[PDB]
């Protein structure tokens, strides 16, 4: 599964994305560790994940999942923040149009305040299409979404919730 | 999606896997068609499913699942097969597909190889990958027979 790492654990790494083994969300944080043991501090509490940080597969808070037990599959991607705070956060998505993202921020009760500018309870959402991907003789569109605020880490996984849609 | 393209389909591509988007089954293969329309015969017989093909989700027939509209996650990998197959394992401890091999009835008949009922499974550690202080061991697994596919994806399902 790969591993996005975010803030603190970025700063901590010198990595932003990491592939690593494992079934289950605890077995890939275990693996993670064993790669780099300056996480294990921040992400363990003891046997279990600190009650401060925030692991999310593939938008969802894995504690409304099955927690460290959450089944994964290789091809997973998880989401790791240390304690919430006040930050910006970027993603580019594949094949999440403007106007799907649009939906979903209108109901999620953003207001528009520009062309690809969205401002939620506690953030603001900015989303500009950039060079879509070729397979073969698709071209794929990419469309970069950054997310800043208060709360960024709230939305900014909320939309990657409603891209996995 | 990621979807492993075997025999038929990665000699044509000239790709060995791809990563396309959609939530279910059908919509990658719609999104694959797209990326090499010279394959919307060989996947699909109209607006359904063809039978020649073979889908496999994690190791799992989709047939036996809900066809296309079996749902998909972003980090989903599907296997498509035509009409000898292999894979590097990370992390896939050997006593542990021994222990799998067996369980389904295999032979061992020797150091890495193993006989099922349709097909003859070989395998050997390769050299390990390595992120940040992290060895990760690399198994790789190939598999032959008159049921290689079928069996070679149950090895998938098993270290999934
Ligand atoms: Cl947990
Ligand atoms: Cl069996």
């Amino acid at each position: 599964p790969k591993v996005n790492l975010y803030a603190t654990f970025r700063d901590l790494t010198g990595k932003s994305q990491l592939e690593l083994p494992g079934a289950t969300v605890g077995e890939v944080l275990e693996n993670l560790v064993r790669a780099y043991p300056a996480l294990k501090e921040e992400l363990f509490e003891g046997e279990g994940l600190a009650e401060r940080v925030s692991v999310f597969l593939e938008g969802r808070d894995v504690r409304y999942l099955q927690g460290l037990s959450t089944p994964l599959s290789p091809g997973a991607t998880l989401d790791l923040f240390p304690p919430v705070a006040g930050g910006g956060f970027e993603r580019t998505f594949g094949a999440f149009p403007p106007w799907l993202l649009e939906r979903y921020l209108e109901e999620w009760g953003g207001t528009r305040e520009g062309e690809g500018v969205y401002r939620l309870p506690g953030a603001v959402v900015r989303f500009r299409e950039v060079e879509p991907l070729k397979v073969g003789s698709l071209s794929i569109p990419q469309l970069r979404v950054e997310v800043e605020g208060e709360e960024a880490e709230r939305w900014f996984e909320r939309i990657a919730f409603a891209a996995s849609r």
